[PDB]
């Protein structure tokens, strides 16, 4: 019969695309018609999100996305064609931590010294972002708010131009995801001072968390969710989450996740909904205190 | 006709954009039995007020007195406008006010030449205050960056006051302000004006040299205040109004009140006004393009 | 040597402030101590009115005000600290006319067609106001009572949001003052169909009056009055009116008035007193009927 | 020179502090080929604007026009200032506006004498409104207390408007306001002004007696408006500007406009101006001392 | 114990607010040797009658039976009240009556979903009747707009009756009425009820769906009828009365009579009641803030 | 072995100093190196707080303070060198309640009549404070906000001048702590009408709480906390809390605390952390609404 269709509201290739396709190959065994993955990029995930939001609530069309259209965009975009608060949560596939990365020529050797250095030179230290609302912008804003520091933003079109400047010393700080920066940290081109998560990342087992360094409130991960259209029954959503939780349990899948810097979750629909609710409220505070609404 | 002339200033009352046309209105009231009405119609960088004039009857009884936004910039700056600035019927240029290079005094530089070299040795390390993308201070800083081969990191501010606060405090390094705003802080040692981006020095600060005197004649960045009439206004009607305004601008007391705003009267004829507006439009179009704003 | 004091019971900047300050420049010559103008806004003019109503009736403290505390508010507010029927009238400085403004998409191109259109579609045409008792509401109610038309009232918190909706086609008609709507008419964003005054306004010389379109009774202007405290002698009022009528005669001040959309008047105290009584009874009637 | 004169008023536009210098400015524009600029630089009781002139060149092309705060008060009120008001070069005194004793009408006293007796018979029972320690209404009330040996309980307010609300409403008993602010409420019976703290009566209220008339000549408390120039300004330069402003202050229209603000023009020469400021500085420094104990 | 219980209904006799407590009164008379008085004390949206109970002795012999105005709404709607609803001692919720979305039948939509899409595609073009700011129909309209991100133009009316006349006559487009009022007109085809803002359908019109089952479960807007006691009434006294009323609400005759008003009996205990009132209070406080700027 | 160091960010001799020292003597048996108490006064407790906020987070340096640097000062001072939200809570040692004190000449005998007397005469009743931010100011504002009464604020440089005027009838009410006003209440020089706590104070057993007079939301106590530097493990905080809870359980500690008007608490670190957040948000709201 009918295949399950999973819409990733981003282009193919990245972690946003890799993780749902990995899961798809495992649950293909549960669907007689198969599993279609489609990439529908545009407007921070809002174009692809709208196509699932309007689809029939039978659990045969779902959206697999990082937090944009799930938890952020209704507080970032002045107007949306859909309400993320009406999504039917299915599960959280995984999380990927963000990290504090610095150019090595900054005269600091620790997180604490870097905070003192920024406090003593307000607005003199520059921080790279991917534009207003981007994960790296929001994480820098959370960091600034928690630590009482003021960093001067420099927006970049992509991760690659940001790192080129970070390595060259033309921008001082960057709140990147661990998978992007690890290789440059290992080669000494940049320095990762802390991971904004509850545990360290096995990509860089020696890099400590913010929490180990007296900053447990600094929690900033990119979480990959599966949501169903409004009106999807709790039963249908449970059945799919349990298919995906079983898919996420094998060992090869967990390795392929770790290779993206991602830890599998597979929480039930109730924990998923509570997590999205908490993350939504967290970033709303950050956006408001930073006065960011595009 | 006993119908008053109406002048729309597409910005809030007070400020140079409002002062200069109201000064001129006092004089040309003698030319209008029904008088002269000045209205302030702020909104959207001047576009809201511009649009109200753009759609008015082309009889020369409704004109727009505005700085360059809806005259020569916003159609290259905004995604989409409800009007086309290239179809304005030019009347005259009322005045120009020059922008200047202002630096925080802590910068280890004594001259424009040393500042330029300092910025070159430290790409993106020197910060520049702006009033947002497209504002005169952003466009002036972009022109400077493009001419001199330097890279300054932009910090946008909501108004001029918060930007000067940070400049005096050392939280931002540079600001391309207008001479009138920064003069008092320069005289007090709170900031340092290094160069006026104009053809002549400003009498506000007779000792501050231009960029052109310091090996940079291309750095020319003034705010010009124009009068324009709706599309289809005859050249005869436009020239009659320009001659009235030109006579207004020749009084000595009007020129003093202009100088007190940092402004130099112009009053050029519609042909030279149209040519100036085309030159400035293309100048800033190239600057916006190179900066990709 | 004591200066004349003129209290304007409204904030600085608007026409209520401009016109008495223009007259003040001219009559400073009759007062060795000068002329003070104070703005005392609050409660639709009532706060400032109360301050003058309690002042000594020697002619050295006057209220210059639009109609609210002069002719309307005692029939609008449930209680006032002053009685507008005891004001000692000095003069009417000027009038500014109200106008009939429509969204341009209404399938009507004249006053006559608009009245007919509303007749054939009772309650289908909506009219913006600024609350009950506001000038746009009273003028709308008068229009309905004279033409026997039925308009559905949509209230707004101010003129700016009303005009936004009128221009956007979310409300159909608005009875504005001429100086507010003129620029939007010239821009084609609205259409003024008629001026509720005896003569056309020189701001929009081609816009006809109600009177020349067979509705002379539709007379709705904001008048700017000067009044003195209770018990001010008739002679003291006459003397002040003469000073102000002389101030209103120069060309320059009359032109500055027209720039506000205002025609200078300067009527003597007897004609001013009769005018205010007529206006007072007119708006009382309009209120009663609209409130039914 | 073609450089304009700059007058900094270290307060917001629109009040008496701004109105009086602006009136003088228009009259002396004829003396300056470059015109006269007036800027409003508010902040910190006048010290922000004051500092900007104190640091400007002492050529007489930048001067401060201000009420007494940064001229005679604030170095004895604030802990640390960036400038020493005793080093100002005085130019002239533009005008004075007197402060007055205003009471709630329900107080069972009809005259200043009866009020002073009433406060004596009920120490600390009569409450007095202020705008905070150091404000004119506070210093004037403290002078009154020290002179008459009375004790009033001090209730501070954020500004004049809420103080007057409470005075009219009987929530505070007394207020030492300036005559211009309270006159309309006195005329309406909402308050009663008992005495003007000046050498002569105010023509706004010709029937209100002075403290002097009622055997208290020492109660002299006016807001005086000064023009001062930066340290190092020559006596000759200060004299030249004072003579220009004296001529402006002698005209009859200036007189009337000043009176409409409750102000009387002065225009004293720089030597009398300096002596007046020294005396007021000592007076208010003495009052601040006794008050803080 | 020989004193009658007194129930004050702060509205006029005749309506649901009067019917439901009077039905309950007939059953609980068995518990009061002196009987049960019901008084109607209308005025100021319930605040006059509420004040009379709020000030009564907290012995449980005087209670207020009221819809939400003076229980959960008015202290966030009126600028000031003589009493604080958050200090009421809750007893029980007697019943809920749901509000519904009612449209003129000429609107080119046949379902809630089509209506929402139509409004979003024509912002401010669809008009909505209310009974003034703060009225139940206005608050329910504002909640609908905030949840759905739609914009409706508000037309206020003096009461329900003129609103329905205009709705039926096509002079206003939508009205958020209570089910009991619109049902007959829906059945006659003079209006179309599209959805009920409640957890379950109303038996008045079993075929009309809820917002919830059409994917809008957050659209929950009912008129709830509460019994509250004066501040300081012991929890025990409140429990005793709630238990008496819950027993009355379980009788078959009373439930039927409640359904005839469009009301569902509740009878919750004082703790669940207090929770619901807090939730509803916060709910409408948010709607009021987001609505009035 | 290294002593435990307790920094009290206020001068010796007051209740803030007495209570931690009493506890220290009881926990000296748990520390082979002893227990040091230091007084580091200055800037409302901020100077001494800063010295602990920067100390090694090993449980050997702790701050024992009233609420200023624990829950208030970041919402009151423009900038602090530390962030109170990052303190690692240990325990609440004790609370001391504030009370409503009036001059005996007010024509009221109860809290009820006082609230009514002020409602009927807004702004006529005056209230003494120690300046904006002081506990007497914050408690007065909370009262005003909860009861919708309006009192006119008279500030004083300290408690003693305020009591002089309260007794003298130059100010009408004062929200003092129980220990300061009790003696004057017993002498009839003031009248305490209500204690802003959950239970009555044994210093004045006959004086009722706000809560038993139908105002339980009126809870205003000075609480004395122990906090550890940021990053102090929860285990270290728990060990210290358990030591202080034992010290707080002795009857002789109860008595010495009561003699200060204090009741021992000794709650675990989780309840302590919850309490501090509740009090922080409480007084943040009071400040906001007060400054408007």
């Amino acid at each position: 019969n009918q295949p399950l269709k999973i819409v990733v509201p981003f282009s193919a290739g990245g972690t946003a695309d890799v993780l749902p396709r990995l899961v798809a190959e495992k649950i293909r065994a549960d669907y007689a018609g198969g599993v279609i993955i489609e990439n529908k990029p545009g407007a921070g995930g809002n174009i692809g999100a709208d196509l699932v939001f309007r689809a029939p609530p039978d659990g045969m069309t779902v959206l697999a996305s990082p937090p944009g259209p799930i938890a952020i965009n209704h507080n970032l975009y002045q107007k949306l064609s859909f309400d993320p608060t009406r999504w039917v949560p299915v599960t959280i596939l995984a999380t990927v931590p963000n990290v504090l990365v610095i150019n090595p020529k900054l005269p600091v050797k620790s997180l604490g010294e870097f905070i003192a250095y920024a406090k003593a030179n307000p607005k003199k230290v520059t921080v790279a972002t991917q534009g207003d609302g981007s994960t790296s912008h929001l994480t820098a804003a959370m960091f600034m708010q928690l630590t009482g520091t003021e960093l001067t933003v420099i927006p970049y079109k992509g991760t690659a131009p940001a790192l080129i400047d970070l390595i060259g010393g033309n921008v001082d700080v960057f709140f990147d995801n661990i998978s992007s920066s690890a290789t440059y940290h290992q080669a000494g081109k940049v320095r990762i001072l802390a991971v904004a998560d509850e545990q360290r990342s096995q990509i860089l087992p020696q890099v400590p968390t913010f929490a180990e360094q007296q900053w447990p409130a600094m929690q900033a991960v990119t979480f990959f969710s599966v949501v169903a259209p409004p009106g999807t029954s709790a039963e249908i959503a449970q059945k799919l989450q349990k298919q995906m939780a079983l898919a996420l349990s094998s060992n090869d899948i967990r390795k392929h996740f770790q290779e993206q810097g991602a830890v599998p979750c597979g929480w039930d629909p109730s924990k998923t909904a509570q997590f999205i609710r908490q993350e939504t409220e967290k970033w709303k505070k950050v956006l408001k205190a930073a006065n960011v609404k595009l």
